[PDB]
């Protein structure tokens, strides 16, 4: 198996409707590397805004995707600290190879690069795929458990 | 390269957010067959309310995804009768097999049976597929 | 009896935006269900169907009565104190009339069999607008 | 007694979803009276938040619809202030008297008082109803043309 | 004075989204007076609808959010009956200065007239110090 | 030049539930941009980031500091006729303060190089600086 649906998801991350945009959690090696999913259907409420005219999914989001993705990795490395609810620190090294579109099944990797658990500091590596091919790229994103 | 995305979906069909629920057509012949996809993710406005415990895909909307398939078939078949609002008529021989859950990418293929170039009126068949997997059969849609 | 849209939201799982029962206007246990869905542009699904046009989604009407009969298979017989129902099929659905926003629609669905905890319902159902018939349903089964 | 339909109406008003709150006009006479209806739904965007234990009607958007209502009379008895953006300008002696539940129907009258073609000063009563009872009394809407 | 924020806010009122207008009390005295503030933006559900060429906060949502803000000092001032469900009954006097628009901030102030529930307060809210609602009487009920 | 978000609209094509600018308070073409978002708990982001304690999600910082940048842009030179640019990179963001219900944003963006165009950015609440962005790199 190795495999989670969005209802064990939803028991270890707090995000919800509209902001979770991790759909499923395919392959996962504790204190290592994550591969998740999301799937880009026409049908979610950001697409109306961005664009009217063309229908792109906003990149801020796809970083938010995958920070998901890496937020599964540490609560389920250690859980020493009960406290799920993860913040965003610090991002660096973002670049956006190719639009993704409506359609389009966003295949993520995160990997975690170091945790000093004792404080809630913890770095990750992050590449998100559509069709085998590169569409996200990033260097370090830095995560707070507060 | 025969397919259809987003944009284009948007010039053939009158269907907006939230209820048009097809992401991609694959493969079509006119007057012939269709297939295509919608993805099927969490971030969807309906799994809210369907349900709170539980996030299944309403097994009507499956319904609506490969009806508006459907409707891409008649309208690329055939664009004389100049109008893309067409309407459900009715729909005969519905059976959910699996649940289609957030994750799952949903594959649909609609097969164009009669158009009515004297009467009026299109009757297609349906089938959707997660992972090949059957999880709707529709024997009869039909359409005016 | 009656049943207030509290007393509903009691019996079945739907949420917001995919509770498509009012009121219940009548019930008799095992027999028949009558209830009501107020039709209103300030609806979710309206701007999605159509931009141009706001016709209530014909697959949503079936969506309505069969959510009023789950209602009445819940009343009848509770001893599966499961209140997660599944669509398994729909058989013989007519659209008559298009269904629009300031229109009442009126459903009546009437329970044919029941197999205790097998958990198989089936039932058929009608809907109306001003008296006038704008939905038939041949018959509606359900996995208790 | 030209039945007004959701079509016709939205090329009067310019409101739109989810703030327009007149589903039908009944009844008009310029210059006079203005009979309509607004459906209460549960599947509104509102009633989730007004309230999540129990859904009743905001009082406010019942004045609102009133408001909407009005609005409809007054660009039918003169447009030749081709402007259809009306803004609310003053309201007086509202009294809400009974709930308002998902599954009523709201019929609503607005009777014109005043109205003077110098500025977009409309002064008008309205009452609403549910099953002939007086569900929402309102002594003076106020409204101004930009 | 020691301010109520969000979290805290939704633990007096059974007001949620898209209907609580409230997003921060910065001064209460109880049955005295309050002032407290909603951040208008456009990324709010209401704008597309009033109106799509152009955006104008609705003047009844501006009662609402003082009528949320008078709730909050009503249920602090007494919560004996502790039952936060209090309805709108009546509202008396409302003249509206000034567009609210994208951008502002709407600064509120309810004061406590008479309490019997029947509670009647006065409202008044402000962009930028100049005043765009008034309101003489606002009644409410348990 | 002061304005109003009617013309904000005619600017950029984002929309509901996209558009993260308010009010743009200063321009100066080519050079600065200085705007403001209004953060406020009737946003539809919010009952999603989280149920049990509402923070603006930080990537959404982001992207209004990005649309207010993308003003600039557009109104610096618009021979290049299309309003729809993408993000292509963005580097060097850290996040000091939770921007909350009730708070204001106060956002400062300044354009760097122009040929691909390349921004910093800051936001503040409250003159206290909340989010810092090092370059923003777009693509139209
Ligand atoms: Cl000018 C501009 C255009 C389009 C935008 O959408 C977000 C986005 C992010 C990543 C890739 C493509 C698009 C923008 N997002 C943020 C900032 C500016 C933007
Ligand atoms: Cl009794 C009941 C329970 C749940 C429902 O949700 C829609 C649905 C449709 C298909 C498969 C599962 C669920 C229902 N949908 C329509 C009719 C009845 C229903
Ligand atoms: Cl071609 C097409 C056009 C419009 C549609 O809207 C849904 C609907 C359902 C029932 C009556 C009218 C409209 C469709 N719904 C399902 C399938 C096709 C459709």
């Amino acid at each position: 198996d190795t495999s989670i649906d969005i209802e064990d998801i939803k028991k270890i991350l707090p995000h919800r409707y509209p902001f979770l945009l991790v759909d499923k959690v395919i392959y996962m090696q504790p204190n290592k590397t994550i591969i998740g999913l999301k799937q880009v259907s026409t049908n979610e409420p950001f697409f109306n805004g961005h664009f009217p005219q063309k229908q792109i999914m906003p990149g801020v989001l796809q970083i938010e995707a995958l920070a998901q993705l890496a937020g599964i990795l540490c609560l389920k490395s250690d859980d020493s600290q009960k406290n799920n609810l993860f913040l965003f620190a610090g991002v660096d090294g973002v670049r956006w190879k190719k639009p993704v579109l409506p359609g389009d099944t966003l295949t993520m990797q995160a990997n975690l690069i170091s945790f000093k658990s004792s404080l809630g500091i913890a770095k990750l590596s992050g590449v998100g795929y559509v069709n085998g091919k590169v569409v996200i790229n990033i260097s370090e994103m830095t995560f707070a458990l507060s």
